[PDB]
């Protein structure tokens, strides 16, 4: 009935909605109640070659186990 | 004399938010004739026991008032 | 017991902010008799092609749930 | 459903912002019963000449847009 | 004339927000005595390092000045 | 050198502009130093009849006085 | 296509409205698809007469031109 | 010259968000003995199928950090 | 240094991502030294046939040679 | 009972933002000895017509209400 | 009267105070209006062995010229 | 790549930039690739004695690791 919030950011080459996915997938591994991840800022890194990667900030909440 | 509603409204897709916000759009649309812009208020995604991913967005639309329309 | 209900209404005008403003609380009055203040959200212009300017102003009111109003 | 309809409400008590907010949430479920989350948007009190406080709160409820529900 | 000054004010409570709340209405209708509405701010809660809580709130009132009232 | 903040609130039947030099010229009253005003926010009441009250909230700052409450 | 976003401020003696035309009509001297103008921000400037300049921050876009720098 | 580590929690509990908030703090403190301010971020109702209501309240907490342990 | 910022949008009738890039392809073609760009809005414009356009807007840096 | 002001002030200084806020609070300080938290709102310059910069910062302090600093 | 508003971003290694002195002059090498520069964002980059720049983000407005 | 970030707040004496400098370095103790620090809020303290410390709040964010646990 407590819950620590937390922000992540996920990338990707491709979208907004694979780098999302892929950073909920990875906190899924570790904390494994994830219900929501609400979307905080996005933005794009560019290179010189003009190859752009999506990079988006996600604030997931998660019940803390009886721990530190 | 032109007075407009704004109200908000949620999309959702397994696709993708573009996908999720056209839905939403589409369904607005049925109910009133001049929607011309739609603004994104907020996105999120909730994600089911299993991992499931759903897309979901909140957009902001206004459309003429009809007179006699309630509020 | 007494329970309400917030919306956002456009009011536009060729002549102000102001007149916008009146035009959509008076339109809100049309329709519900309990409207004390009406909050400004937001103001912007619309400009057409030959400059002419519409002043837009979105204002937040709000008014009682009537049990036989449907939500 | 791919769509969700979204809506501001006010409660209002003379005893706590718990129970404002609940009486606009059941309020609203009297119509709509699949509300699952109710966001806080705005406190405030009133206060009348005498001093009595009324506590008021505005919440943002969202539920499945029904076939033929204005927006 | 009718202008008014707008200020801000905190009160604490053990108890409770609405409690903490009422005090800083309180004491404000003793000093200015035409408040009529006071929003919510902020709210947060200080704790000692026995663990008890202050429960605080920041409310935005207005009152109307005095002909020759100082600023 | 430090500077008083406050907020104040003008009205008028008529514009948010007159409401708002309305509230200027007040605060110049008790103080020559007032050299910019910010809109903070503005709104209307309305009456019973629907007579509109326009209003404005805007914040002025000026120097403080030695002798002047914060 | 792509756009160009920019924050511009206009001045009156008069209004904000008037204040926000002078501004758009400058804009629009230069570019002709400006089709929105959105408030930011709304001031007052006052000289030590107790003369009021209402002024107002507007963002506007338009189509960015090849003959245009960013 | 010393650093904090600041965190958000969220509290729930089915009587008020005052308790909603005193369960994350006293949470808080089984771990930490130095959080003397808790600031309130947002605060929701979940409401499930029966009806029954759930306060939820987001704060943010800081305290002083020690050199072994996360950021 | 110095960078000016500017801000741009960009359009496209098939996601913001396209939207977003086509943008960001334009402004290096002014200027090749963009390295983020940063969301401010996005919304949709919607024709009378329901045609959508999903429109997006940037903040972008880069260092003011001026020149 | 206790209840506390709020209010915002602001420092300027040709240096620094650190002596602008130190100027301020220590002005604060002559007539209220009890402020020990200033939060910073704003900062800015001013920037005269042959290039001197005015560091300047908007802060907000907070104190327990007292009649020689009435609101 | 018309004014233009634009952002800039200064650097410096020793204070955001010197890393906006810097976009300020820099400003003032364009344009002889500018009466305020208002602080919108301050960060630092921090390379891979420690060194720390600090950066600031202005918002500027002066009168706008003819053409 | 999959990202964590924390806020933070450092303290000195001296100025908001050794405050900022002094929460960087500590997170460096614990992880190598920081490249960008972002200020979200300022603050001060000030003791009966008139001592200022100044306060800082940081954002920062760094890959995902084990020793950083969510
Ligand atoms: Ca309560
Ligand atoms: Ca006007
Ligand atoms: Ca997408
Ligand atoms: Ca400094
Ligand atoms: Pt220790
Ligand atoms: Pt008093
Ligand atoms: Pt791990």
């Amino acid at each position: 009935s407590v819950y620590k919030v937390i922000d992540i950011i996920g990338t990707s080459p491709t979208s907004w909605e694979q780098a999302a996915a892929e950073a909920v997938q990875r906190a899924r591994d570790s904390v494994d109640d994830i219900r929501v991840a609400r979307v905080i800022e996005q933005d794009m890194a560019v290179d010189s070659a003009g190859k752009i990667t999506y990079r988006i900030k996600l604030e997931v909440s998660f019940k803390m186990r009886p721990s530190q």
